């Protein structure tokens, strides 16, 4: 784990990238409240599967004991879910593209219970993605500190130094991009400050989504696996 | 103004602009802290108009920061003066609690624990003040971040980050080590946002904008 190069550590975790799943076929539009957030639950669900199987490819992950697995996994979920989310809606402004065949606009995030909220933020990171022109080999580094990091809360140390080695990899991999030592800071501090929002926008989610068991959920996958 | 600062003013300008420590003046419990928390407000807009590049910002964008960030603010400060007091928060230098106590409100306990874990945190660390500081107005201007406008944010954002690097270089970190601490630092604004978030769920299931509007607009006619 502590034991792969800058190199080995983004290419491990650019083969590990879950797959693009698809919306449920064309049901049927305009949706309802109801209809649209089963085509987002099925979504995301499927996308939980594979997720399972990321979260297990990545470095330092698969040391930690089952329990600790599926806590971090509980907690981050969400937020993972969104940054796939924001990072495929780049090239989409003013739209997310939850999926290939489901690209919604601000208009459509309304037909759910006060989405607005949250679409905006999600909208307005993507579009931040896109001016800083982020990178997917900073994407996927950014997502296993997600991972890591949400449910932190000689293991400890463990995970600390795998966090570490990842900050190593995202400085590394802006070296190599020709930045300063003073760009790297700054462009490494810029990204983390984003993991603040994007930790926003699942808390805001989770509320939104629990005003319309995953343990064990997570469990029974982690332990299917 | 601000981005013309070095990153010894920068520290000094901030460490300048610390609030004082308060006292709990002593829903008793809900009592005594909704009283501590409303108290500092008041100094924590004070501070706030003294983070450089806060006062550039128009009004509104300065309320919205502190609409936004007050409670993170208020936690981070409780996690920094509770640092040396293991297994207690010190809301107050005359009200030190302890897990136990939090548990005398609904819901309390959870955030307690983790603003516990913080403070642990910050120890390990040995966060200094001057990281701090740095780390508070961070958090000040970020949380409410989301055209020339967004972008000098950004720039004094940049330049925190710069002054944050230097006060680790001069303490002698390797660059290696610089980048390590600086991003082990912010991951540690996540876990504040969420206890924030957590908070005022909990704030708000117990029973501002124009009200921090009125303070930033009497600010200018305070003595
Ligand atoms: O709409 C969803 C969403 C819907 C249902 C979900 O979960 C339903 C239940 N499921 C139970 C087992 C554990 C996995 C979750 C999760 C996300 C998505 C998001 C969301 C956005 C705004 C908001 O206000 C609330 C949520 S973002 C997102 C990205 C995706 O790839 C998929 C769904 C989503
Ligand atoms: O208890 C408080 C607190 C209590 C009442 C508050 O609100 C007072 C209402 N007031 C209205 C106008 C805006 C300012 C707040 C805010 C914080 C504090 C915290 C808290 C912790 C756990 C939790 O679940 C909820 C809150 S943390 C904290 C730090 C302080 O310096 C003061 C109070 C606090």
């Amino acid at each position: 784990a502590l034991s792969l190069t800058a190199d080995q550590m983004v290419s491990a975790l650019l083969d590990a990238e879950p797959p693009i799943l698809y919306s449920e076929y064309d049901p049927t539009r305009p949706f309802s409240e109801a209809s649209m957030m089963g085509l987002l639950t099925n979504l995301a669900d499927r996308e939980l599967v594979h997720m399972i199987n990321w979260a297990k490819r990545v470095p330092g992950f698969v040391d930690l004991t089952l329990h600790d697995q599926v806590h971090l996994l509980e907690c981050a979920w969400l937020e993972i879910l969104m940054i796939g989310l924001v990072w495929r809606s780049m090239e989409h402004p003013g739209k997310l593209l939850f999926a290939p065949n489901l690209l919604l606009d601000r208009n459509q995030g309304k037909c759910v219970e006060g989405m607005v909220e949250i679409f905006d933020m999600l909208l307005a990171t993507s579009s931040r993605f896109r001016m800083m022109n982020l990178q997917g080999e900073e994407f996927v580094c950014l997502k296993s500190i997600i991972l890591l990091n949400s449910g932190v809360y000689e293991e400890k140390d463990h995970i600390h130094r795998v966090l570490d080695k990842i900050t190593d990899t995202l400085i590394h991999l802006m070296a190599k991009a020709g930045l300063t030592l003073q760009q790297q800071h700054q462009r490494l501090a810029q990204l983390l400050l984003i993991l603040s929002h994007i930790r926003h926008m699942s808390n805001k989610g989770m509320e939104h989504l629990y005003s319309m068991p995953l343990y064990d959920l997570l469990l029974e996958m982690l332990d299917a696996h």
